[PDB]
DNA sequence: CATTCCGATAGTGGGGTCGCAATTGT
DNA sequence: ACAATTGCGACCC
DNA sequence: CACTATCGGAATG
């Protein structure tokens, strides 16, 4: 009954604060409270009449928790100049534009109920992102409640938070001032302010909001036009971009482009590309999704500020595959916000067409406005003394020989099961948010671990207790229960997760999707020949010879029938 | 047909902010 | 002792 | 978050 069901949330929630001002804590530590005032705010709304004066959501710190979206929030692919538009518009045609600023903030989805705001989340992975309703609740730009007709029953809400350069500059003459945290740069400093535990500092952050696009919807009458909707939208009391455009060719997407960038200095905040895209709704579900990103927007980026710093060193790391990145440590340089103090080399064939050398100057930027790259060498200030950067003929870490296959770029430490860096980050890679997401598992938790010999392969974290994990460096007896409790949870994963997590050549988070779909299940799929295996799209010879080997292999059995033992499992297709 | 091209993915890599709790300090 | 500082890892881009 | 070497399969002559 709906009755029955607000007095269990109302009670619950009571406890807990209950709970909490009778231990005098510091904030109410568990993440179902934040959850069970979302689940009664949207009972609430769904029925306003049984509302109670003194129910909890008329009104204490609580700790984060997450809101999954089932309409996935993903990213944009990018193209940088004319000709990549063009081949995006011909990509398009060959399977009307509304032309937006890409403002540089975080990513919100807001879901309003009856018109009535209830939840915020950031992104996370594209299915899971963390509930930062309260947080939300403070931006003056978004409305707690929409106003006007045909509002849907369920409307979730797209956009971009964002700190303007004036309330950037605030905030830091506030920190100047009370000897305070001063921020780097408005884009990492709107991310910080919308996951602030206390909403009271949020507050007085001055964060604004853009709407972009939509989520879930259900009922109203939207038009099937994306611009149509931005202005629905904005008659019900959303903030809308007074810049959104519409093109009727990719020539007058050019000339936005180049307006937008030459306007770029007066427009009060910060911007990383415009958008453009499909501006049908039904143009944009025939050009549907690829694994990662729309096909039917891309963000047309500025080109990145460059700076000149030089070259200290160059250091090899191995990762999970063998694989020897070589790194570029720079002599620290602010770059377009940021301190820019490494960037990668990618591969001896990229060390060789820079003729990079350590101590050498270098030009550098951050790509698409985000991650260092190295340039160019600048040759006419190369220093008297320099040194040979070279390649890695034994594996730094273990010591064994470096192989590199004729025809291809990629040098690999040929240790395998005896590498330790190897050992290392198949487990970082078996933990990480796409697989088995291990929360608090972290370089240095693992680099012990392994160090130790505690752990030899996954199904071991498993079978590690606190009192094993408390006596490492920097753990202790609440950060070990916690590890174990992240463990225990995490045994309930989803066939997909679990064969990326495993770590097969070449299969990937897309690929073990596939494999995942099309073989329903694990004794299938470790039945198949190389020939079953190529039915599968997007599996070639490559992909197919791996995942044959892999399963072929006894110590591979015994991983995965160990893992099972260990509890791990997911639901039957 | 062999060959080249291209869309998409795999496997690497970066910096800032902040919560939690380990540690240091008082 | 408990209070301040800070390593680590989650999570934003 | 980006770069891009690679894969798998579509386009070319
Ligand atoms: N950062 C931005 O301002 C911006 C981001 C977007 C992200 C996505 Br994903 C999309 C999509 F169209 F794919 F939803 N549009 C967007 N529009 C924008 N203006
Ligand atoms: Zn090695």
């Amino acid at each position: 009954s709906i009755e029955q069901q607000l007095t269990e949330l109302r009670t619950t929630l009571r406890h807990h604060e209950y709970l909490y001002h009778v231990m005098d804590a510091p904030e109410i530590p568990d993440a179902e409270y934040d959850r069970l005032m979302r689940e009664l705010r949207e009972l609430e709304t769904k029925h306003p009449e049984l509302i109670t004066p003194d129910s909890p959501t008329q009104r204490p710190l609580a700790a984060f928790s997450q809101i999954r979206h089932e309409v996935p929030m993903l990213s944009l692919d990018n193209v940088f100049d004319e000709e990549s538009f063009l081949a995006f518009n011909k990509r398009v045609q060959d399977r009307t534009w509304c032309c937006e600023l890409k403002l540089d903030g975080l990513a919100v989805s807001i879901l309003y109920e009856n018109g009535v705001l209830v939840s915020a989340a950031t992104r996370g992975d594209g299915t899971t992102g963390e509930d930062i309703t309260s947080n939300v609740r403070t931006i003056r730009a978004i409305p707690l409640k929409l106003h006007g007709e045909n509002i849907p029953a369920r409307l979730e809400v797209r956009g971009e938070v964002f700190l303007p350069q004036a309330g950037f500059e605030k905030i830091n003459e506030d920190a100047r001032r009370t000897g305070g945290k001063v921020f780097a740069n408005p884009r990492n400093a709107a991310a910080g302010s919308l996951r602030q535990l206390d909403p009271r500092i949020t507050a007085k952050r001055p964060l604004t909001f853009f709407c972009y696009g939509v989520g879930v919807l259900e009922g109203g009458e939207l038009p099937d036009t994306h611009l149509g909707r931005l202005l629905q939208f904005k008659k019900w009391g959303l903030p809308v971009s007074d810049r959104v455009t519409l093109c009727e060719s990719a020539e007058e997407v050019l000339a936005f482009y180049h307006k937008v960038e030459e306007d770029r200095p007066t427009l009060g905040f910060d911007i990383d590309g415009v958008v453009i895209k499909v501006n049908s709704l039904a143009q944009q579900e025939q050009l549907g999704f690829v694994a990662r990103a729309p096909r039917w927007a891309v963000a047309f980026k500025f080109p990145a500020q460059e700076q000149m710093t030089f070259v200290r060193d160059v250091e090899f790391q191995v990762g999970r595959t063998g694989a020897i990145t070589p790194v570029a440590r720079l002599e620290p340089v602010h770059v377009a916000g940021v301190l820019v103090s490494n960037a990668t080399l990618h591969n001896a064939d990229e060390i060789e067409r820079l003729g990079l050398r350590i101590g050498d100057k270098v030009v550098i930027r951050r790509a698409g406005d985000v991650i260092p790259q190295v340039v160019n060498v600048v040759l006419s200030e190369r220093p008297e003394d320099t040194r040979e950067v070279v390649f890695p003929t034994h594996c730094p870490v273990c010591g064994s020989d470096v192989e590199r296959v004729e025809g291809e770029a990629v040098a690999r430490c040929t240790g395998g099961l005896i590498c330790g860096a190897q050992r290392k980050e198949s487990l970082k890679h078996f933990v990480s948010r796409r697989a088995m997401d291990v929360d608090g598992m972290g370089d240095k938790i693992i680099d012990q671990l392994v160090e130790k010999e505690y752990v030899h392969t996954p199904a071991d974290l498993f079978k590690l207790t606190a009192g094993k994990l408390t006596g490492l460096e920097r753990m202790g007896p609440k950060s070990a229960q916690n590890v174990v409790n992240a463990l225990e949870k995490a045994k309930e994963t989803t066939f997909a997760r679990f064969l990326y997590a495993l770590g097969i050549r070449e299969v990937g988070e897309a690929t073990a999707a596939g494999l995942a779909a099309y073989f329903g299940t694990l004794e299938a799929l470790e039945a198949a020949s190389i020939e079953e295996l190529q039915k599968v799209p997007d599996v070639g010879i490559v992909v197919a010879s791996h995942v044959h080997n892999f399963f072929a292999e006894e110590s591979n059995r015994n991983v995965i029938s160990e893992l099972l033992a260990e509890g791990v499992h997911w639901p039957a297709p």
